[PDB]
């Protein structure tokens, strides 16, 4: 369940597979000016091992990205 992940990231802020939910003010700013919000670029939310609701996925499936 997503909440379980939400939880779970709140918790455990700094770590690489939560910086998909907690990231850093830079990667939110450079987003913003480039017009592409940060899920649908950032390294670790390429990863496989992140940590990502399945509300995310349908963001980052709705930012129409192709990777």
């Amino acid at each position: 369940t997503d909440e379980q992940i939400y939880a779970f990231c709140d918790a455990n802020k700094d770590d690489i597979r939560c910086k998909c939910i907690y990231p850093d003010k830079s990667i939110v700013r450079i987003g913003i000016d480039t017009r592409l919000p940060y899920y649908c670029w950032y390294e670790p939310c390429k990863r496989s091992d992140a940590l990502l609701p399945a509300s995310l996925k349908k963001n980052i499936t709705k930012c129409n990205v192709s990777d």
